[PDB]
């Protein structure tokens, strides 16, 4: 289980260091408060944060960018869906989103490797199956 372990590490260390470390990110780090937000669960189907987003890595549900990108990605539509396109809180999603493709480009060689020996080990657990 250790490429993915490794994996994970990494995920989280892009959320903690860079989107979290965004200015006035504060909004986006744990779920919303229907006390303080009170319309946001009527309006938002899917909701999405960053401490579900590492309380998710910490479970390993992401083996790769891609379902790791979704969750990222929805923080940002949901924002522009509540928000609008040029509000503040989009502004500051947006900047989450762009650290973090720009993050995961910089280390796009190890992520490529530890993605594909993730699916390697997959198959050997199938070969025993
Ligand atoms: C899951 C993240 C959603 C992002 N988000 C958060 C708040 C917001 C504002 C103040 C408090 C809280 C909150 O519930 N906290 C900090 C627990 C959320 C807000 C207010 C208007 N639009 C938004 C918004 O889009």
């Amino acid at each position: 289980d250790d490429d993915q372990v490794a994996f994970s590490f990494i995920l989280d260390n892009i959320v903690t260091q860079k989107m979290m470390a965004v200015p006035d990110s504060w909004p986006f780090h744990h779920p919303v408060n229907k006390k303080f937000v009170p319309d946001y669960y009527k309006v938002i189907v899917n909701p999405m944060d960053l401490e579900t987003i590492r309380k998710n890595i910490s479970k390993h549900k992401y083996q790769s960018r891609e379902s790791f990108l979704d969750d990222v990605n929805l923080i940002l539509a949901n924002s522009v869906k509540y928000n609008g396109p040029e509000s503040q809180y989009t502004k500051t999603a947006q900047e989450i989103v762009n650290v973090c493709y720009q993050t995961l480009t910089e280390y796009d060689e190890h992520l490529t490797q530890l993605e594909k020996d993730i699916c390697t080990a997959k198959e050997a657990a199938l070969e025993e199956a």
